[PDB]
């Protein structure tokens, strides 16, 4: 048979003895009316005179400066029967005098994106001077960590929450609370405010490009030294920026300024040959980690810089019958290295245009019954014309010899 009670040293006369340390619930003795008598301390504690369940009460106020631990014996009596004795033990627990209080009301602290989950943010420590458990401090983060931060219930260290990977330029206002492990009704707490901002690693970044890829058009005709493109990379921290081409131009046909980032042209372009460059460019602090990249797609565009050339080995000596019209003389063929309208060839005749004609393709014909005796030798000149505005020509004299039978 064994009872354990608890009473607070500030408790009034006429107070029930409790069962938990929490002091929320009262002590509960069974009466199996009957007479429960108690042997010691009868001047401070009294039993409930009636009821199946019975309570202990304060007669005189207690104080634990002397006498923190009463132990005595309930027994029930009835004349007929004296009971076996029940042991009651009580503890007079100390009042909560002190609020756990932080040194500072607020805290300012930085966080860097490179720091992982579990990496520590800020140790902070309230101090509750009350001896025992009226000063065992517990720390909770109430709100405003967005669950990216978590504190240690007992140590007071805020570290990074599981699997977060913090984004830059992100602020926070955590509100932490220190509370003592005292009983509920007599328990103190104080709150505190951690303002957090997220920086980049080492508070440093590379110089960034306003875009990752650049889609250019250039005319093969564009001058040497004429600027293609300014590569305006801003650096957050104000570091000086060094640009350089890294891939895509083994010829140094292009010149990117080391300091200004302007990309001029260094050698003459020809599209006939190579019609597209794709460089890689870089801007950087110097700081080993601090460096960005970017890809620039030069596509060179066409100008009519090429006359249509006749195929070298065309038969030049031709023959057509004595006397006929729409009679096939022979065929020519010309090509143009340019592109578009500048590539298209159109065939024309530079003389004898009432005698002979020519089709859209190379096919030369007679328009009229040619006369074997009036004429035998025609040095005729055929003209290939490219299809541009401001077109270019080539000519080719053929030697037609008209026949008979
Ligand atoms: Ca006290
Ligand atoms: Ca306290
Ligand atoms: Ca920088
Ligand atoms: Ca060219
Ligand atoms: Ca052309
Ligand atoms: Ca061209
Ligand atoms: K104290």
């Amino acid at each position: 048979p064994s009872y354990q009670g608890y009473i607070l040293e500030s408790a009034p006369v006429g107070a029930t003895i409790s069962e938990s340390l929490n002091l929320t619930t009262p002590l509960r003795i069974v009466a199996l009316e009957l007479h429960l008598f108690l042997n010691d301390y009868t001047s401070v504690f009294t039993v409930t005179p009636t009821g199946i369940t019975r309570y202990l009460t304060l007669l005189q106020p207690v104080d634990r400066e002397e006498q923190q631990t009463y132990t005595f014996l309930i027994t029930a009596f009835d004349g007929v029967q004296e009971s076996e004795p029940v042991v009651v033990n009580i503890r007079v627990m100390d009042a909560n005098d002190n609020t756990p209080t932080f040194p500072e009301i607020s805290y300012d602290v930085y966080v860097y994106t490179d720091m992982s989950p579990g990496d520590s943010v800020i140790q902070l420590t309230a101090v509750d001077a009350d001896e025992g458990s009226n000063g065992e401090i517990s720390y909770e983060i109430l709100v405003g960590g967005k669950g990216d931060f978590v504190i240690n219930k007992t140590t007071g260290l805020v570290s990074i929450a599981p699997g977060v990977e913090l984004i830059v330029g992100q602020t926070y206002a955590l509100t932490v609370q220190a509370s003592d492990n005292a009983p509920p009704a007599e328990r103190r707490h104080s709150i505190c405010t951690v303002y957090i901002e997220v920086l980049p690693p080492n508070n440093q970044s590379p110089p960034r490009f306003p875009q990752l890829m650049y889609s250019l058009e250039v005319s093969e005709a564009m001058r040497i030294g004429a600027i293609l493109l300014n590569l305006q990379a801003t650096d957050r921290e104000g570091d000086p920026i060094t640009y350089a081409i890294e891939n895509g131009d083994p010829q140094r046909v292009f010149n990117l300024s080391e300091t200004t980032g302007i990309l001029s042209l260094g050698k003459a372009l020809d599209r006939e040959s190579t019609d597209r460059y794709i460089l890689i460019v870089t801007a950087s602090d110097g700081r080993p980690d601090g460096t960005s990249t970017a890809t620039v797609n030069i596509v060179v565009t066409d100008v009519n810089d090429n006359a249509p050339v006749f195929d070298p080995y065309l038969p030049r000596n031709l023959s057509v019958v004595e006397e006929e019209a729409n009679a096939f003389v022979g065929q020519v063929r010309a090509t143009d290295p340019d592109a578009g309208i500048n590539g298209q060839v159109h065939y024309s005749l530079g003389n004898f245009n009432n005698l002979f004609r020519i089709t859209s393709n190379g096919s030369i014909y007679t328009a009229v019954k040619l006369n074997r005796e009036a004429r035998d030798h025609y040095e005729l000149v055929v003209v290939a014309t490219d299809g541009a505005v401001h077109p270019r020509h080539s000519t080719l004299t053929l030697y037609i010899k008209v026949l008979d039978i």
